[PDB]
């Protein structure tokens, strides 16, 4: 079973439990957005990132005890009517807010709780260009080199999972000058079982600076239910630290993945890197999502065939 996390009394993790670790449940998010979580009825603001005011105005003890009615007047009903209790967690509200400057609001519900991410924001002859590959490999590379023209990533990877859960570089897209990483392959303790279960289901995670702290939500324990926030669904998520510490020896400032399922099952990821920290805007994160579903389904043509 999972280790209880660090604020539960949980050790800090080493090479010999890599697999116990709760990355859903960090209680802390990266610092390039803000995270609030609110109660699905009221409104109340339940919990908040401790550098809230950097994108909200106010402080996490001036918001703690607000509605959504009052700090979001113009998005809160058709927040209600978009994610009613019972819905799919993968299912998102999302808004574009004005602000003395806009801001990205994205909105998802685990249980009786919303959890609301705010940060910062400012194809066609590419698809039938995936379509159009004659063969898994050349579709790997089509896919590489759109994703890395599409976001201006120092690398982009296809990295296969073996059966065994090793993992292999069977494509990639990269600047001049980087080391070749196609043909390596890699332990499957680099991606542990958690973090591949997690992947099956929530298909886009992100680093921005893979040297920053992260940023403690507080209260720390959902009040509704004083047990952990649920964090896999939000991209804000605080990252494992020993992944983290993987990507600064590997001189990797900013990393993102999609998760590629087939059947129902992790196939690979859609892998990228930058050497200085990043924040991939907004809207090519939606595009690169899409991407990765549109990819999905190709591959499950192609390596039948
Ligand atoms: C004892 C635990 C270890 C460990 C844990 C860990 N790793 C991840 C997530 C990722 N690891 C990745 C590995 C690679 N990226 C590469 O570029 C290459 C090779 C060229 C490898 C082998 C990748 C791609 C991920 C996904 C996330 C990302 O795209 O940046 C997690 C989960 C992270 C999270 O979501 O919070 C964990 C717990 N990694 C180890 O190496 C050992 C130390």
């Amino acid at each position: 079973p999972f280790f209880p996390p660090l604020y539960l009394g949980g050790p800090e993790i080493t090479t010999e439990n890599c697999e116990r670790e709760p990355i859903h449940i960090p209680g802390s998010i990266q610092p390039h957005g803000a995270l609030l979580t609110a109660d699905g009825h009221s409104g109340e603001v339940l919990q908040m990132s401790l550098n809230a005011a950097t994108f909200l105005g106010q402080e996490p003890t001036v918001l703690r005890g607000q509605t959504l009615a009052a700090l979001l007047p113009e998005q809160w009903p058709a927040l209600q009517a978009a994610l009613p209790p019972g819905c799919p967690d993968a299912l998102q509200y999302r808004a574009t807010l004005d602000w003395p400057a806009h801001l990205s609001l994205t909105v998802h519900r685990v249980g009786e709780l919303l959890i609301l991410e705010f940060e910062p924001t400012e194809l066609r002859n590419a698809m039938f260009a995936l379509e159009s590959a004659p063969n898994l490999r050349a579709l790997a590379e089509v896919a590489t080199q759109t994703v890395r023209e599409l976001t201006g990533f120092d690398r982009v990877m296809l990295y296969k999972f073996a059966p065994d859960a090793t993992g292999e570089v069977i494509a990639e897209a990269r600047r001049e000058g980087l080391h070749a990483f196609l043909g390596h392959r890699f332990p499957a303790s680099d991606i542990p079982a958690q973090a591949r279960a997690l992947y099956t289901r929530h298909l886009l995670r992100l680093t921005a600076d893979t040297r920053a702290a992260a940023v403690p939500l507080d209260p720390v324990l959902n009040p509704q239910t004083n047990a952990p926030t649920p964090l896999g669904g939000a991209v804000l998520r605080a990252t494992s630290p020993m992944h983290m510490q993987f990507l600064r020896n590997m001189g990797v400032g900013s990393s993102l993945s999609v998760s590629v399922v087939v059947g129902g099952q992790l196939w690979g990821l859609i892998a990228c890197h930058h050497q200085t920290p990043y924040v991939l805007p907004p809207d090519l994160r939606t595009t690169l999502e899409y991407l990765g579903r549109l990819l999905s389904l190709q591959v499950q043509v192609k390596e039948a065939l």
